[PDB]
């Protein structure tokens, strides 16, 4: 499969999920995607193919993993948006006020702007701390899916936020959305990973 962000996947054949970034680790092709996602081990599937498994986590406290890609698949430095991409170029991270967009199964390519850092979600199975919060709307799906700029610097993972009754934060203005991502870098420090960029 082609690896994209933004795009479907499937965790043990159950849950669904977005992916992250392509990353490297060494000669392993990988990619980042959100710990709530799945456990050690789990089967990602793409297209309905076995793609790799999950090789590390953590959630709750953070939520970040990566899933480990057997070498037949193509990593990519792209993010979907539409019929289009978005080229990873870079991991710079923007500053609150910064415009911003993340891409997903369920709501697509959505932008808004970063109106805080350091926000803990209380989730059911704990708190997760140090999460940045946006206001570009977001759907249950969307875990785990690229949060970048239009200038193509990939800033975190799509944690979660305050969904309504439809599943997700679309049907209510920007003003009132909370929209979480794990911060990127350390992402990529804590597990060794390299950003697959064009």
């Amino acid at each position: 499969a082609n690896i994209v962000g933004g795009i479907a996947y499937s965790i043990n054949n159950a849950s669904l999920c977005s992916v992250g970034f392509s990353v490297t680790r060494g000669a392993t092709k990988g990619f980042v995607t959100a710990g709530h996602c799945g456990t050690v081990n789990a089967t990602a599937r793409i297209g309905g193919a076995v793609v790799g498994t999950f090789a590390a986590r953590v959630f709750p406290g953070n939520d970040r993993a990566w899933v480990s890609l057997t070498s037949a698949q193509t990593l990519l430095p792209r993010v979907a948006n539409g019929s289009s991409f978005v080229t990873v170029r870079g991991s710079t991270e923007a500053a609150v006020g910064a415009a911003v967009c993340r891409s997903g199964s369920t709501t697509g390519y959505q932008c808004g702007t970063i109106t805080a850092k350091n926000v803990t979600a209380n989730y059911a199975e704990g708190a997760v701390r140090g999460l940045t919060q946006g206001n570009a709307c977001m759907g249950r799906g969307d875990s785990g899916g690229s949060w970048i700029t239009s200038a193509g610097q990939a800033q975190g993972v799509m944690s979660g936020g305050n969904v309504q009754s439809n599943g997700n934060n679309c049907g209510i203005p920007a003003s009132q959305r909370s929209s979480l991502f794990e911060r990127l870098q350390p992402i990529l420090s804590q597990y060794g990973l390299s950003l697959v960029t064009g």
